[PDB]
C-alpha cells in the first residue's frame, strides 16, 4: 500500500469542510478545537471554505473539491483533517486530484460522512487513510474525554512502526448529545463503563475495510467503493439511527454477499441508537440478518461518534484476539 | 418480459406488510382503504401479519417473506398490494419465492420502501411490476384525491393492451401532512407545476422507484442493471436537500447519467430545502455538471396525492415538445 509520512509534534495540519459548514454553525466548538491543537504545538492551515456557508454545505461541489485539492498541493502540510461530516462528501469524488495525492501522500483523517473520501481515495490510490478525529466534534469536545481521543491520535500517528500495536481500551465513554457549542458545559456527561463485547473465539487477522455504513451507500457500486475481499475484516459504525435503518443497512450488506467474504466484523459503538422501544441492540439485529452465518464480532469498538474516539488506519491488517479481548494493528501504515 | 394477467373488477386483491405495521398504527386509515376497495367490488385477502406488531416492523424477516409468499401461492389472488412502506422490505429478498412468482405471475403493486421488492422481483424474474397505490396511504386518502388515484389504478390495470397509453395530468395535487389517521378541512390544493425540460421525444425502458430505498439493494443481484437508453424514474419523500444531493451524486458516481436517455423526477413530498429555496431539479443540474439529459420534473407518481400507476421495466415515451408521457410497450398479458 501507499503510505504517508508519519506525524510529529510541531507539524502543520490543514483542515477542510467537505460537507456541513460547522466552522460557522459550531464556531465556539471550532475555536476550542483549534486552540486545543495549537496548544499541543501544531501549526494549522485553514481550508479556503472556512467561515463560509452555502446553507446546508460549505460551498458548491467544485468549491469543496478545490478546497481539499489545495491542501494536497501544500508541501508544508503533513496531515489533512476534516472539520466535520454531514452528508455531501461523496459529491467531491470525481473532482479530487488523485495524481497529486499519489505524488504527495499525506495523512488524511476524519470520520462519518468523510468516509466517502477516505474510502474513495483508498480505492483510487491505495493510500492508507485514517478513521479518526475531525477537528470540531473530536477536538472541540470538553475534557475529560478529549484527552483520551488525543492520546490515541498522537500515539497511532507518531509511534515507531515496529511490532504490532495493541489498542488501549477507554475506561469510560459517553454518547450524550449535550455540551456541543458553548464556552462551558451544561453539566458533565454520563460516563459509562466500557461494555465492548468480543463474540467469538481465537484470533482473526485480515485487512480492515469500511467506515460509516450509512455513508458507504453514497459510493456503493462505484469505482470509489473499495472491493471487499475474502478474509477482510469489516469495520462499520453509524450514528443516531433507528433500528429500522440499521436493519436496512445490515441487509444491504447481506444482499451484497459481504457476509460470505469477511472473517470478522467490528461494530463501532452506535451513538444514541434508537431501538424503537424494542430494547434490542444492533448486534441482535445483525444476528437475525446473518441467518446462521457464524462470523465473530467485536461489538463496541471505540472508533465512532461516541467519545472518546480512537484512530484507526483503514486498508491494513488488524488482528482481533477474541480470547484475550484485544485488537491490534499488524501491518505498517505509515512510512 | 414476464407479464401478469390484467385486473378486473371483482377480482381478489391480497395485501401484505413488508415493513411498517400500519394496519395497527394507522388502523383508521387502513379501514378506510379496505372499505374503499370493497365498495368498488373487490374482494380483499389480508396477509397473515395484518394486525400484528413487532415494534418498528410487522414481524421477523422470515415471517414477512412468508406473508408475501403465501399471497403468491393463493390461486384466487390476481393482485398483491403493499399496505404501506417503511424501511425494511430489502431484508425479505433472499427469502422470496421467485420461482413461484414466475410460475404464476400476478400484479404486484406498491411504492416507497416496497421499491426493494418491486426492483428485486424484476431483477430475478423479469416480471413487470407496478409503482403505484399501497392500501393505507393511497386508498385510505379522503376524497377527492383518492378518486383520481383510483382512476389511474383501474385504467392502467384493466385497459386493453392496444396502442400506446398517454397519461392524464392531475389538475391539482397536495403534499399537506393532515388527515392521516384521524376531518376538519380539505387539504390545500396546488395547481400542477410539472415541467418538461428538454426537446423532442425520448423512448426507453423505465427503471427505478424510490431512490433512497434503492440504496438498500444497490450493488446486489437484486438491483436491476441500468442499461444504455433507459429512462430513470426516481422519487423521494420528506428528505433534506443534503440527502437529495447525496443520492444524486451516488447515481453520478455509478455512471448512471452516462446511460440514461431521460430522467423522471416524481414530485417530492415536503422537500426540505434548508432555506436555500432550491428545488431538486436545480441540485440535479449541479450534479450533472453539464450533461444534457432531458428531465420530466414533477411526475405524479410519488408520495404526493393523487398518485398515478406506473409499470416498471417497459418502454415509455416522453414527448418533451407536446408535454406528455406514454406507455408504449405491452405490460399485462
Amino acid at each position: 500500500p501507499l503510505l504517508a509520512a508519519p506525524l510529529a509534534v510541531g507539524d502543520t495540519i490543514g483542515f477542510f469542510s467537505s460537507s456541513a459548514p460547522a466552522t460557522v454553525t459550531a464556531k465556539n466548538r471550532f475555536f476550542r478545537g483549534v486552540e486545543f491543537l495549537q496548544r499541543k504545538g501544531f501549526k494549522l492551515v485553514s481550508g479556503k471554505l472556512t467561515g463560509k456557508t452555502d446553507f446546508y454545505r460549505s460551498g458548491t461541489i467544485k468549491e469543496r473539491a478545490q478546497e481539499f485539492n489545495e491542501l494536497v498541493y501544500n508541501p508544508d502540510i503533513t496531515c489533512i483533517m476534516s472539520t466535520i461530516g454531514g452528508d455531501n462528501s461523496n459529491s467531491l469524488l470525481p473532482f479530487l486530484d488523485y495524481d497529486a495525492i499519489i505524488a504527495n501522500p499525506k495523512i488524511i483523517i476524519g470520520y462519518s460522512d468523510t468516509t466517502a473520501l477516505l474510502a474513495g481515495i483508498y480505492a483510487k490510490t491505495g493510500l492508507i487513510t485514517f478513521y479518526g478525529p475531525a477537528l470540531i466534534p473530536s477536538f472541540g469536545e470538553h475534557p475529560p474525554l478529549v484527552d483520551i481521543t488525543y492520546e490515541s491520535f498522537i500515539k497511532i500517528l507518531t509511534r515507531k512502526q515496529s511490532g504490532i500495536y495493541t489498542y488501549t481500551l477507554p475506561e469510560k465513554w459517553s454518547d450524550e448529545s449535550i455540551n456541543w457549542n458553548e464556552n462551558k458545559i451544561l453539566r458533565p456527561k454520563k460516563l459509562y463503563k466500557n461494555n465492548c463485547a468480543f463474540y467469538g473465539s481465537g484470533k482473526v487477522e485480515g485487512r480492515v475495510i469500511g467506515g460509516n455504513l450509512n455513508t458507504l451507500t453514497g459510493i456503493w457500486g462505484s469505482e470509489w467503493m473499495p472491493e471487499i475481499r475474502n478474509g477482510d475484516i469489516l469495520f462499520i459504525e453509524d450514528s443516531r439511527k433507528s433500528i429500522a435503518t440499521v436493519e436496512r443497512l445490515f441487509s444491504m450488506l447481506k444482499l451484497n454477499r459481504v457476509f460470505d467474504k469477511v472473517s470478522a466484523i467490528i461494530l463501532g459503538k452506535h451513538e444514541l441508537f434508537d431501538c424503537a422501544g424494542s430494547k434490542r441492540r444492533p448486534y441482535e439485529v445483525l444476528t437475525e440478518v446473518l441467518d446462521g452465518k457464524q462470523i465473530p464480532v467485536l461489538d463496541g469498538f471505540d472508533c465512532s461518534h461516541t467519545h472518546p474516539m480512537l484512530t484507526l488506519p483503514l486498508g491494513v491488517k488488524l488482528a482481533i484476539d477474541f480470547d484475550n479481548k484485544n485488537i491490534s494493528i499488524t501491518e505498517q501504515y505509515l512510512s
